[PDB]
C-alpha cells in the first residue's frame, strides 16, 4: 500500500527489562513512521508457537518459545514507506556482532538470544504477523499531521 | 502496596502527534518505574466523561473530553513508591506557564491545553482510572530484576 | 500579540567556543516556539554599548562590551505565547549558582560572566533588542505546523 | 586550504518545520568542524534556480524549487579538513532509504523529497554555493580554541 | 581556593549496576567542572566506617556500610568555582522523593537507601572524604583548555 | 573465557579536554559490557613506550608517545563476550575520515592523530596492556544482576 505499508515490532522481555521501550520507540518516531497499534502483553505459549511456526523444527524452538512467553513483551504496528525493509535497518542484524553501530542492536546488544526486539522480514510476515497479535479493531487510522513533511 | 502503588498516564493526542511517546516513557523507565500496562487506543466519548466527571460543572469540560477523544492517546499503568506523586512532578504544573524546566511540561509544553500527557493526581484517581482504562488482565507482573537496585 | 509575542535571544561566545548552539536552539524548538530569525553576526563595540546602555554606569559595563565584542554570536528571535518570561525560565537565573538544573545555565555555566547566552528580560526590551539586531525583512512568517499541537 | 575547506549546508524546509535544526547543527558542532555563516532565509525562486542549475533537466527539478522557496531554510557554512566529504557522510545517501542508521538522514527521514538538508556535493559547488548564498562579510572567522583537540 | 575549589563524588554500586556512570559523569562534564580524579574501587567496611562516621548513631548506618561495600563504587574528584555546594545541587536531595527533575536524584531515584551517589556535603566533608579516597599523587592538575570559556 | 573476554580502552587527552568521558563510557554501558576497571591517570613515557611497543620503528612514534603523555587519559577496562573486537567496532577505524557515523570516531573526532580513544586490537593486545597499565587487584568482580538480560 506504498506508504500505508505496515510492519510488525515486538520489544522481546529483555527490551522491557533493561528499561529500553521509549529508547526504541523514539527511534521509530523520529524516522518519521505512524504508530498505528501499540500493546503491552504477556504473549501464550500458544499465540508464539504460531509465530515461529517456521522454526518448529529447528534446536532453539521449543527455548525461544518458552523465553518469549517468560515475561511481557511490547507488540507495536508502525507504517509508512517501505517500513518493513527500514525497520530491519535500523534494528540492525539478528546476530547483534553483526550490527554496526547506529542500529538498535548494534547500540545496545551483544548476543542473538538477547537481541531485544523483533521485526517482520517481509510484508508477507507483517501480515500475518499483524492479525496473529492484534485485532482489526485495535489498529487506528489517525490524520498524520507531520505526514506533510515525511513524503511528497 | 507501597512500591506496589500505581497510576495512569496518559500521552494526549499533542504527545502522539509531536512524536514524544518515546521520549515520556523513557523519562519514566529512567526513573525506575514499572510499565504494567501500555495501549495505544481511540478513546471514546463516554470514557472520557467519565475519566473527567470531577471536571463536569467547570466550562472547559465539553472542549476537554472533544479535544482527548480528538485523536490517539497512548494510555499506560507505572507502578513503584510514590509513583502517583511523583509522576505528578516528572510531568510539572497544570498550566506549563508554572512548569520547571526539566518537567515533561515545562521542557515540550506552552499552553494548558495542549500539555501532552494525563497522570492521575491522587492514589483514588489512580484507582478508578486503571478500572476505568485497563482490565485486570492488562495489567502484567513481571519479576523486575532492576528494583534490587530502586528499592531498600 | 499573545502568541505572536517575540525575545532575543543571543548565544555569546562562550556559547559558540564551548559548541552548545545546537543544544540551546534544540531546547526551543522542543519547548514548541517557532525560530522567526537566526544569524552568526560579530557584534560591534557601537552595537552592544547600545545593547547593554541600561548597564552603564555599572563597574563591569566595559569588560562586558569587550567580551561580546570579543567573538561571534548567535542572534536569535523565538515567537510564541508568553515566550519572554519561558525563555528567562528556560535559560536560568543571571548568576548560574542560582539557575537550577534542568536549566540552560543550571546545566551548562558556572560563573555570570560566562553564562552563555542572552534573552530579553521584558517585553519593552524584546522590541527594542530585536529592532537593534534585526532588520524587519530578517524576521520569518511561516506556516507553522506544529502550532495545532501547541495551542488550541 | 587543508583544515580551512568550507562546505555549503542548508536545512530545508521540512528540518525547520520537523524542529530538528538545533539536533543537525549539534551533529556537526560535536563532530567538531566550525560554524563560519548561519541564517534563517527565505530563498526566492531565481536564487533557487541558480543554486540547482545543475538538476534542470531532470523531471523533480520545478518541484524542487517550489519546494525550497515554500518555506525557511537554514543556510550555513562548515570549516574543517575534509569538511565536504565528511558532511556529504554525516548526512548520508541522498535516497534516505539508502542511508544507514547513524547519518541524519538515516535517523530522520523517509523518502527522497524530504530528506531534512542539503550539502554541497564537492569543493567546486561549494565554493559556488557559498558566494551564491552568502556576503564574504557573513563568513566569520573567529580564534576556535577547541581545534588543538581536533587537529594535529 | 576559589576556582581550585574540590569535591569528592561517588556513583554507589545502584548507580554501577544500573549503568549510570557514564551519564553521571556527563553531566559534570557538561557543567563545566574538571575532573581531577577517578577510579573503580571496592570500598572496604572500616574505610566505610569513617567514610559515614557522622551518621554512626542513626538506625541506617549498618546497612548503609554493608551496602556501599556490598558492591563497586566509582570514585571522583571534581574542581572548580563552588564545585560542592553545586554538585549537591545536581545530585538533588537526600531523598530522591524531594528531589526535583532535572537533578540525578529527581530523574533516575525513588527510594533513599537507593539514591546512586554520594557527594560532599560541605567543603570540610570534601577535604576529608578526598584524603580518605584517594592519594595525592591521583589528584591531577592538568592545562584545562575550556576554563577561558567557564571562569571570567 | 568467553563472556570472561576483556578489552582495555583509554580515552586519549583529546576526549579528556573535549568533555567526552562520560559519553564514551555510557555507550559501552548501555551495549551492556561490564565495566571492571577505571582510572584517570598521567601516563609515564616509558609506560607508553612499552604500549605503542609494537610501533617503534613508525615515524610516528615519538609525537605519539609525547602527545599520549602530553596529558590525563582515562584507562578501562570493560568485560563481556567478544568485547574486543566489538569495541574495535563501536569505536571506529583509526582513520575518523573512514569511521561511519553511530561510531565514536565518526561521531567526534576529524583527525587520525586526535582520535579520541585506542581499543586492544586483539585478546593478546589486551592481555598485555591490562597487565600494563593495571594491577591485579585493581580489575574488580562484581555480581552483574543486568548479564541475565545480555546473555542466555
Amino acid at each position: 500500500t506504498g506508504a500505508h505499508e505496515r510492519t510488525f515490532l515486538a520489544v522481546k522481555p529483555d527490551g522491557v527489562q533493561r528499561r529500553l521501550v521509549g529508547e526504541i520507540v523514539r527511534r521509530f518516531e523520529r524516522k518519521g513512521f505512524k504508530l498505528v497499534a501499540l500493546k503491552l502483553v504477556q504473549a501464550s505459549e500458544e499465540l508464539l508457537r504460531e509465530h515461529y511456526a517456521e522454526l518448529r523444527e529447528r534446536p532453539f524452538y521449543g527455548r525461544l518459545v518458552k523465553y518469549m512467553a517468560s515475561g511481557p513483551v511490547v507488540a507495536m504496528v508502525w507504517q509508512g514507506l517501505d517500513v518493513v525493509r527500514t525497520s530491519r535497518a535500523l534494528i540492525g542484524a539478528t546476530n547483534p556482532a553483526d550490527a554496526p553501530p547506529g542500529t538498535i542492536r548494534g547500540d545496545f546488544c551483544i548476543e542473538v538470544g538477547k537481541n531485544l526486539i523483533h521485526g517482520s522480514d517481509s510484508v508477507e510476515s507483517a501480515r500475518r504477523e499483524i492479525a496473529l497479535w492484534f485485532r482489526a479493531d485495535e489498529l487506528l487510522c489517525w490524520e498524520d499531521s507531520a505526514g506533510h513533511w515525511l513524503y511528497e
